[PDB]
């Protein structure tokens, strides 16, 4: 993949950093309780279902692929939407428990690039860079960044619990409250990365 991310046109799947950690993955699922949104977890095979794209945050007007004048890079410290590439929804929490992990947030997929509400923004915080480039950027694999929701201030997480067999046995996912810094289950990088418009990274 390219070195370098890409605001809307860089298909991304992120993957968690601690032990045992997979990649971040929706699907046309629901929770049977809490919001009863649709499903996100982590998977631990490549699949479509793994692949995301950076969005503007809500707020301004969004990013389209009619947009052919500009290729903007993602930023460490600044603010996105992650957006499921195969159903369109926005990487999504609120103040209802987890399933699993019931005094941490329950994270979900829901809205679209037009309906949803801030809960939606998260902050992209870089807190490694292996290698010398651009220290502002994501690059693929030497990147790890941590996703910190702009409302509620929790950071997304892989748990460590498993989901029943109604989330296919697949990892909980959760908006962890008083995260530590050095706590991997918050930290990702991304793993893949495609993008027609770029250099390729060899």
């Amino acid at each position: 993949g390219p070195r370098d991310v890409a605001l809307g046109s860089s298909i991304i799947s992120i993957k968690n950093q601690a032990l045992g950690g997979a990649l971040l993955h929706s699907h046309v699922q629901p929770f049977p309780e809490g919001s009863e949104q649709q499903q996100v977890t982590v998977y631990g095979y490549s699949d479509a279902n793994n692949e995301w794209f950076f969005q503007r945050i809500r707020g301004v007007e969004p990013w389209t692929d009619a947009e052919n004048k500009t290729i903007e890079f993602v930023k460490g410290g600044e603010m996105y939407r992650l957006m499921h590439r195969l159903t369109g929804k926005n990487l999504h929490t609120h103040e209802v428990p987890a399933p699993i992990s019931k005094s941490e947030y329950e994270v979900s997929a829901y809205g679209d690039v037009d309906l949803g509400d801030y809960k939606d923004n998260w902050i992209i915080e870089i807190v490694e860079q292996v290698g010398e480039e651009d220290p502002t950027l994501l690059h693929p694999l030497s990147t790890s960044f941590r996703i910190k929701n702009s409302i509620l201030g929790c950071y997304l997480a892989q748990s460590g619990k498993h989901l029943p067999e109604w989330g296919f046995r697949q990892g909980e996912v959760v908006c962890l409250k008083h995260a530590s810094k050095r706590d991997k289950r918050t930290w990702w990088n991304i793993e893949t990365h495609e993008n027609e418009r770029l250099p390729q990274g060899e």
